[PDB]
C-alpha cells in the first residue's frame, strides 16, 4: 500500500496472508471454511495465515491453516485479467473470534464516489521497494468508469472498477494482490492490477466482486 497508514493489530480481522514459505498475496475470509483471493495468486502448496498483523513475528493471535482445494474462476483470462477471482477451501474451519472474522459478500454493487478500505502487506513505495511487516490500510474512493477507461483504454471490462486517486500518491501495489476492498461493510473488490503503483492517472484496478456472488455461493455449497 503506498501512502496508507498502519492499520493496527487485528483491526482488519478478515484479512488473510497467503504463504508458500513467504507472504505472496492477501485474501479475505468469507466464512469459517473459505477464502477468496485473486486468480493470478494461484499456486499449489498454499498455507492461509489468519489473525496476522506482523507477518514476521508470532504475536499470538494467528491461525495457520493449509488450503485443501483451490478453484479459479471458470472464465479467468490471464491475458486480460478478466474474472480475476478464486476461492480457497481451508483444511479445517478457522475459529472465529474478535481477531479473526469473515467479511460479508455484497447484496448490491457499489457506485462511484463510495469510500472503501484497501489493506495489504505489499510494497510501500511508488518508486523503489520497501515491504512493511505490519498491515497497511488505505482509504480510497471508487472512481467513475470513464476515469477508469480513460486511464486504461481498451483494457477495462464490466468485471473491473478503478479506485484510488488520479493525482497519484496513494494506491495498492505488488504484494497486495488478492486482498480486500471493503466499502460500507461489504467486500466489493479484490486487488488485481494497475500500471506501476501510485502514479498519476494510473489508479488501481480491482475485480468487481458483486458480479460473482451467485458463482461464489453456488461453488462453496457444492465443494
Ligand atoms: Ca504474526
Amino acid at each position: 500500500i503506498v501512502g496508507g497508514y498502519t492499520c493496527g493489530a487485528n483491526t482488519v480481522p478478515y484479512q488473510v496472508s497467503l504463504n508458500s514459505g513467504y507472504h505472496f498475496c492477501g485474501g479475505s475470509l468469507i466464512n469459517s471454511q473459505w477464502v477468496v483471493s485473486a486468480a493470478h495468486c494461484y499456486k499449489s502448496g498454499i498455507q492461509v495465515r489468519l489473525g496476522e498483523d506482523n507477518i514476521n513475528v508470532v504475536e499470538g493471535n494467528e491461525q495457520f491453516i493449509s488450503a485443501s482445494k483451490s478453484i479459479v474462476h471458470p472464465s479467468y483470462n490471464s491475458n486480460t485479467l478478466n474474472n480475476d477471482i478464486m476461492l480457497i477451501k481451508l483444511k479445517s474451519a478457522a475459529s472465529l473470534n474478535s481477531r479473526v472474522a469473515s467479511i460479508s459478500l455484497p447484496t448490491s454493487c457499489a457506485s462511484a464516489g463510495t469510500q472503501c478500505l484497501i489493506s495489504g502487506w505489499g510494497n510501500t513505495k511508488s518508486s523503489g521497494t520497501s515491504y512493511p511487516d505490519v498491515l497497511k490500510c488505505l482509504k480510497a474512493p471508487i472512481l467513475s468508469d470513464s476515469s477508469c477507461k480513460s486511464a486504461y483504454p481498451g483494457q477495462i471490462t464490466s468485471n473491473m472498477f478503478c479506485a484510488g486517486y488520479l493525482e497519484g500518491g496513494k494506491d495498492s501495489c505488488q504484494g497486495d494482490s488478492g486482498g480486500p476492498v471493503v466499502c460500507s461493510g461489504k467486500l466489493q473488490g479484490i486487488v488485481s492490477w494497475g500500471s506501476g503503483c501510485a502514479q498519476k492517472n494510473k489508479p488501481g484496478v480491482y475485480t468487481k466482486v458483486c458480479n460473482y456472488v451467485s458463482w461464489i455461493k453456488q461453488t462453496i455449497a457444492s465443494n
